[PDB]
C-alpha cells in the first residue's frame, strides 16, 4: 500500500507531464497521494497562470465577509458578518493597514503559534467565493477555468445527462481570515491554485480516518451536534492542531505558496488560514474514484449548509433515497 501513514506529498511534474490533468490525477493516486487528504504540485518552470496580476484591483467583491469568532482559542465557531462592497484594491489596501495586517514574526512556525493563539481577539475580512477566474485564456495547462465538467464525469461514469454547471471561484484573504473544517459538497476533489502573495496553511485529517474528526466535533460543538447530523457541511467550526494532538486525531499541515496548487481528495476534512493579503482560485472536480465517495457523502438537511444549484443533481441521482430530505432543507 503506498504511502501507509498518509503522509501530504509534494509533486514536481515536467512540462510534458503537466499536459494530461487527469492523467496526473491518476498518477498521484497511484503513489499514495490521496491518502493524506492533500497534496502539493508545484507547477513546471516553464508555466504560468498569467502574464502579470497588475491588473486585478478593480474586481469588485459585492460582498466582504467579516468573520467574527466564539469560543477558546483552540475551539470556536465563526459567522460571517456581511460588510459593504469594496474592489480589490481597497480590500488590498484594508489588508495592509495597522488594524489588519500581519504581525512582525520569524517564520511560518512563528505565525502559526500567534494565528492559534490570537485569532478569536480579532475578526478579519475575507472576499471569499466570488464566481470568476484569473487564468489567462491561453494557458492550456492547469488551467482552473477549463478543466472536464462533474457533470459530465458522472455522464461518462453513469450514463446519465444532467443539469448543472462547474465554474471556478476566487478568494482574497487577509491575516488571520480562515476556512473552517470541512470537506467538499459530496466530497468532490478541490484544486487550489495560490495567485499572488502571501501564504496559506492547511491542516488535512487523511479521509480513512474522517469520521473521528466527526466524532470529536461532535464532542465539541455539542448543540451544534444535536441541530445537525452533518453540522460540519455549515463550514463554521474550528478546531487547532494542539487540541486534535490531545484528543489523538491523525492529521498534517502544509503550507502553500504563492505560485503551488494543492488537491483536496474526497472525504479529506482541512481547514486553514491566511498569512496575509493574497488571491487563490479554487474548483470542484470529480474522477471515476470520486463516485463511490459522493454515493455515501453526508449531508446537511436541517437548512443551514445551503449549496449550488448543480448539487441538486449529484443528491437525485447519486443519493435518490436523501433526495427528498435534503432538497426541503434547500428550501
Ligand atoms: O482557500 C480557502 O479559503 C478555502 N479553500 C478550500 O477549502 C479548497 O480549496 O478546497
Ligand atoms: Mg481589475
Ligand atoms: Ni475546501
Ligand atoms: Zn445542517
Amino acid at each position: 500500500a503506498q504511502n501507509p501513514n498518509c503522509n501530504i506529498m509534494i509533486f514536481h511534474p515536467t512540462k510534458e507531464e503537466f499536459n494530461d490533468f487527469d492523467k496526473y490525477i491518476a498518477y498521484m493516486e497511484s503513489q499514495g497521494a490521496h491518502r493524506a487528504g492533500l497534496a502539493k504540485i508545484i507547477p513546471p518552470k516553464e508555466w504560468k497562470a498569467r502574464e502579470t496580476y497588475d491588473n486585478i484591483s478593480e474586481i469588485l467583491i459585492a460582498t466582504p465577509l467579516q468573520q467574527v469568532a466564539s469560543g477558546r482559542a483552540g475551539v470556536f465557531t465563526q459567522y460571517h458578518k456581511k460588510k459593504k462592497a469594496m474592489t480589490v484594491g481597497e480590500y488590498r489596501h484594508l489588508a495592509n493597514s495597522k488594524k489588519y495586517q500581519t504581525p512582525p514574526h520569524q517564520n511560518f512556525e512563528d505565525l502559526e503559534r500567534k494565528y492559534w493563539k490570537n485569532r478569536i481577539y480579532n475578526s478579519p475580512i475575507y472576499g471569499a467565493d466570488i464566481s470568476g477566474s484569473l487564468f489567462d485564456e491561453n494557458t492550456k495547462q492547469w488551467n482552473l477555468g477549463h478543466l472536464g465538467t462533474i457533470q459530465d464525469l458522472l455522464e461518462k461514469e453513469c450514463g446519465v445527462v444532467i443539469e448543472g454547471v462547474n465554474t471556478p471561484y476566487l478568494y482574497f484573504g487577509m491575516w488571520k481570515t480562515t476556512f473552517a473544517w470541512h470537506t467538499e459538497d459530496m466530497d468532490l476533489y478541490s484544486i487550489n491554485y495560490l495567485h499572488l502573495g502571501e501564504p496559506k496553511t492547511w491542516y488535512v485529517v487523511p479521509p480513512e480516518h474522517g469520521q473521528r474528526l466527526e466524532r470529536l466535533a461532535r464532542e465539541l460543538f455539542p448543540g451544534s451536534s444535536r441541530g445537525c447530523g452533518a453540522f460540519l457541511r455549515h463550514k463554521v467550526a474550528l478546531i487547532s492542531p494542539t487540541v486534535l494532538k490531545e484528543n489523538g486525531i491523525p492529521f498534517n499541515r502544509i503550507t502553500q505558496e504563492a505560485g503551488e496548487f494543492m488537491v483536496t481528495f474526497p472525504y479529506g476534512y482541512h481547514a486553514g488560514f491566511n498569512h496575509g493579503f493574497n488571491c487563490a482560485e479554487a474548483i470542484n472536480f470529480a474522477t471515476p474514484r470520486w463516485i463511490d465517495y459522493g454515493k455515501m457523502a453526508s449531508q446537511c438537511s436541517c437548512g443551514e449548509a445551503r449549496v449550488t444549484f448543480s448539487m441538486d443533481a449529484f443528491v437525485r441521482i447519486l443519493q435518490p433515497e436523501r433526495y427528498d430530505l435534503w432538497k426541503r432543507g434547500q428550501d
